[PDB]
């Protein structure tokens, strides 16, 4: 029984409480800039939002429960603050990184419901919804936390030397890994194979029917009888209105509504140029398709924007990503450390497990234009 | 484009050819143990009665599975229809489940015999074992079930992806979970073997110094000092029972005689501890002498939990060597709706039947009355 933090030098003591606590610090600061940035902003009232906050308030509670008193059992070496207290700090532990695995897949289940039941899910979700998801998402997170403590009654000691997770049961060993890792994390992975060609297909779907408004414009431009025009009119009429069926989908910009308005702008265009031929006037609706095409610049190279929206579902792929970089290894090694200053590193991949509730808000604002500019204008870089 | 239609025929039949001695090579390695069992009357154990049962799971591999299997695989199209896909599918998932399980269930078996030895050694009967044996198939088939109770509700033979709840659920309830079980129950008495046999081979360290001190003892004090360490070594070695043993049945031939050999050694520090009262020292170490050879032939007798370890190891192999055949399958499958990929894929489901042959032939090769058994059917000796 050698404990390796007694080799480590007072200088770096130093500098690891140092950078533990500030890694604390900007969990807790980055995890509560979006907490307020969601309940202050009213356009930022959503279930899509509330999620992403009790996903802060999660990630802020292992900066809170958590991780300071990490801080303190990871430079030391030992524990000093009891067997009550041992118990509530794991508990914690578990329950708040257990609920903020729960909160990604809760997230992505909701981002799931938000397009493939785009029509169904619209008026099913509400704020009730959302907060009832949140709610299982704990619950579940505590009876994870919850078996370990049951069984602890038999044995009773005055003296606590050292704080980690029950391996006295293998059935709530396995049980734990899985039902609060393994399994929501392989769901997560899951969940982003399918939005991921979700949106790959119906990018397809509006650049085709694109093409078919690009080359009718064209086929208008150069039919020479009115017959011509209006077989290309029905195809642009059947177009637009398949186009309208598929949306992108959480906060709907203002651009969004004007590029839908923009469909029914151009579907009120080909329902004019279609009046223009029953006039009789061709050379006429071959002056619409010079106007189609205004339209066309003005609000479609704005839709060269749904190009971002198949973007946007690639930041949930780097969270996952980074998501499973911080904690995998944890679980990796926490396998085969029975068997195998190993204990040095997995003291390290716990805190970059922890590392996560750092890492999740920090994307958020990296990715997601909201709050970047939330963050712009709070050190105001940017006017 | 269907791919297999690039690849020409001559590999066609290769990859037949290949395909079938695999499923044959399957058909017969299982068989070779089911039949081994069955026959030799001392291996008729609830423990082998598990073994068996996995070789007959993955029999039905070779069977239900890779022939229909080498069909789909070579060709790249699936003539068959909707009712024997169904069963193909059905049959592959509950087979390949039921080993995972079966293999679990060997290890805890293992765990019960080693950590409860005492205890789980009544326990054990062949109905026991037999339970377990159909919770495992029973699990097995479950698994295999949702996808059929849903498509009632509403070219090619894979999986339902409709359902991700299902899609995971079945991966990780049937390989996932029960592997990292294993992986748990082999890290447990992995450490549990190495415990056992550290214990033991602590107290060899016990008795082999204070046989020198005997040896270099001038005094009766140190003597007797010396004799009653080594007889609390030997009372201390009996709270803890071996491992090769506690395996074996635990009133077997060979512990009793540990035991004994531990009564007469016991009895050996009772004389020259008397014998120290009288007042004779010098003929306790004649009587010392005579201790080291009796503990000699015992021990290196004894000296075979260098092999209760490494029996251990052996599971380890087979939790190796079956993970290197299904877990590439499990890592390709999540990364595959992303991402010549179908090529791959095909082929780390067949590296993942490829178990169902390794498995049986692990047994063989770590097993030594496998080993006689083979050397006997094929004549290889004379
Ligand atoms: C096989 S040991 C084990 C099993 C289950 C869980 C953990 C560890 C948990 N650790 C993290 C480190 N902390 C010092 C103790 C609790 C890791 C984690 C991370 C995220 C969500 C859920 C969980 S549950
Ligand atoms: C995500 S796709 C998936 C999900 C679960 C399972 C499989 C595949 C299973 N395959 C193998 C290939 N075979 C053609 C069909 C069944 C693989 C396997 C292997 C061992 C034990 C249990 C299982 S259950």
């Amino acid at each position: 029984d050698y404990i390796y933090q007694d080799s480590i030098s007072l200088p770096w003591k130093v500098l690891l409480v140092m950078l533990l606590a500030l890694i604390t610090l900007a969990t807790t600061l980055s995890n509560a800039f979006v907490i307020a940035t969601v309940y202050r902003t009213r356009k930022l009232h959503t279930p899509a939002n509330y999620l992403i906050a009790s996903l802060a308030v999660t990630d802020l509670l292992v900066s809170i429960l958590v991780m300071p008193i990490s801080t303190m059992y990871t430079v030391t070496g030992r524990w000093t603050l009891g067997q009550v207290v041992c118990d509530f700090w794991l508990s914690s532990d578990i329950t708040c990184c257990t609920a903020s695995i729960w909160h990604l897949c809760v997230i992505a289940l909701d981002r799931y419901w938000a397009i493939t039941d785009a029509v169904e899910y619209s008026a099913k979700r509400t704020p009730k919804r959302a907060a009832v998801m949140i709610a299982l998402v704990w619950v579940f997170s505590i009876s994870i936390s919850l078996p370990p403590f049951f069984w602890r009654q038999a044995k009773a000691e005055e003296e606590v030397s050292e704080c980690v997770v029950n391996t006295d049961h293998i059935l709530y060993t396995v049980y734990s890994t899985v039902g609060a890792f393994y399994f929501p994390t392989l769901l997560l992975i899951a969940l982003y194979g399918r939005i991921y060609v979700e949106a790959r297909s119906r990018i397809a779907d509006l650049e085709d029917r694109w093409r078919t408004l690009e080359d009718n414009l064209r086929v208008i431009e150069r039919a020479a009888n009115a017959a011509e025009v209006r077989e290309a009119l029905t195809r642009m009429r059947a177009a637009a209105e398949d186009a309208q069926r598929a949306t992108p989908p959480s906060p709907a910009s203002p651009e969004m509504e004007d590029f839908r308005h923009g469909f029914d702008i151009l579907v009120g265009q080909i329902d004019d140029a279609l009046r223009l031929a029953d006039e009789g006037r061709v050379a006429e609706a071959q002056a619409a398709a010079e106007e189609l095409r205004t339209t066309r610049n003005a609000y479609i190279q704005k839709y060269l924007m749904a190009a971002r929206e198949r973007k946007a579902t690639k930041t949930l792929g780097i969270i996952l990503g980074a998501f499973i970089v911080c904690w995998l290894p944890f679980f990796i090694i926490s396998l085969v450390m029975p068997i195998c200053f190993h204990l040095a590193i997995f003291d390290f991949f716990t805190w970059l497990g922890y590392l996560n509730s750092l890492i999740n808000p920090i994307i958020y604002t990296m990715s997601n234009e909201d709050f970047k500019q939330a963050f712009h204008k709070l050190i105001r870089f940017k006017c």
